[PDB]
């Protein structure tokens, strides 16, 4: 069974590491988006966003556009989408800087490991400014219904919904930012993805990361017995749903011309 050793002080040390840089890298945490959504927060109401009436009030009220203001409402969401994304792409990226191990790797690594995880990071964390009714916007300053994204004309009513199903589910896991910082870390360093050269230090960091997630989760989760087994169910489904995201960009490009994809995005997507 457990024991305390140097090895599992060395594995908490590691766990205390990421979750420091974790807070750093990404402001709004599970806590703070929490405390908004159950109002338990002591910061003002976001401003909801459940109509069309809300969402124009809202581009007045939410600061975070030349010919992009003359698009209709999906597309401009849509595009909003596509910035934010970006955004993450960045603070994943300035996280991965401080898991340990990870900026000894070829640059070429580390640059396909951001590559082919940051999507399965993205959904991960949407989860934490999700509850089945809607999501966190700009830093939690807005709230976007579920509904009202749904009500978006095809094929933009359909995009969030995935990740929506996504974390309600993994929301159930109850996991707090302390176990994100790892799990985030552990799907990071994963040695099966494409075109990597390197491979054995990465298993090797990963490896050790799978061990710190395990202690982790059997300190912090006394009532589940199964929950590092069920996270690693949910590193396979993340991939599933960036398959079924890629593939939606697909019918979005091949039917919904006159509407730019992010030149960076484009680049990540080439070879999902
Ligand atoms: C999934 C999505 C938007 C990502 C929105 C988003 C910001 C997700 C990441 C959430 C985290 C990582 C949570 C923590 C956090 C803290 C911050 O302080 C700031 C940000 C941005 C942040 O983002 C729309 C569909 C994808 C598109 C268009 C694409 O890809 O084509
Ligand atoms: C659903 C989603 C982003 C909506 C982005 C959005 C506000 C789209 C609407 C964009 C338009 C129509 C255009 C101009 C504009 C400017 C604003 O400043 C505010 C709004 C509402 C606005 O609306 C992904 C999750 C985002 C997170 C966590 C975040 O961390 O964001």
């Amino acid at each position: 069974s457990m024991q305390l050793n140097p090895e599992s002080a060395d594995l908490r040390a590691l766990a205390k590491h990421l979750y420091d840089s974790y807070i750093k890298s990404f402001p709004l945490t599970k806590a703070k988006a929490r405390a908004i959504l159950t109002g338990k927060t002591t910061d003002k109401s976001p401003f909801v966003i459940y109509d069309m009436n809300s969402l124009m009030m809202g581009e007045d009220k939410i600061k975070f556009p030349l010919q992009e203001q003359s698009k209709e409402v999906a597309i401009r969401i849509f595009q909003g989408c596509q910035f934010r994304s970006v955004e993450a792409v960045q603070e994943i990226t300035e996280y991965a800087k401080s898991i340990p191990g990870f900026v000894n790797l070829d640059l070429n690594d580390q640059v396909t490991l951001l590559k082919y995880g940051v999507h399965e990071i993205i959904y991960t964390m949407l989860a934490s400014l999700m509850n089945k009714d809607g999501v966190l916007i700009s830093e939690g300053q807005g709230f976007m219904t579920r509904e009202f994204l749904k009500s978006l004309r095809k094929p933009f009513g359909d995009f969030m919904e995935p990740k929506f199903e996504f974390a309600v589910k993994f929301n159930a896991l109850e996991l707090d930012d302390s176990d994100l910082a790892i799990f985030i870390a552990v799907i990071i360093l994963s040695g099966d993805r494409p075109g990597l050269l390197n491979v054995k230090p990465i298993e090797d960091i990963q490896d050790n990361l799978l061990q710190a997630l395990e202690l982790q989760l059997k300190l912090n989760h006394p009532e589940s017995s199964q929950l590092f087994a069920k996270l690693l169910q949910k590193m396979t489904d993340l991939r599933q749903i960036v398959t079924e995201h890629v593939q939606l960009l697909q019918v979005i490009k091949k039917t919904e011309t006159d509407m730019s994809l992010h030149p960076l995005l484009q680049e990540i997507y080439k070879d999902l």
